């Protein structure tokens, strides 16, 4: 299963690591987040050395604004806090683009 952070701090400390951290900003008021939610569930099962997280943008609004997130969900894999890839428009399959190329 994929973890949901509760603070920008949790996200920041994850993405600042020398590891692949892909967090996805979510919301309870979206349909696309629903469909990729079981998909990324699987994909997050297939990441042994990389980590999948998905946040609730209604709680993580400020952090979302930091990363100028204007879509739901938004998939950003970070590396050493310098990022590694960016996908932004409900990407269950396109996550694999960033996720497989970087992670």
């Amino acid at each position: 299963m994929v973890t949901q952070f509760k603070t920008a701090s949790e996200f920041d400390s994850a993405i600042a690591q020398d590891k692949l951290v892909v967090v996805a900003f979510y919301a309870t008021w979206c349909g696309p987040c629903k469909m990729i939610a079981p998909m990324i569930e699987k994909f997050s099962e297939q990441y042994p050395q990389a980590d999948f997280y998905k946040l609730d943008v209604d709680e993580l609004g400020d952090v979302a604004q930091k990363n100028e997130v204007s879509a739901m969900p938004t998939l950003l894999l970070f590396k050493n806090g310098k990022e590694v890839a960016k996908v932004v428009g409900a990407n269950p399959a396109a996550i694999k683009q960033a996720i497989a190329a970087n992670a």
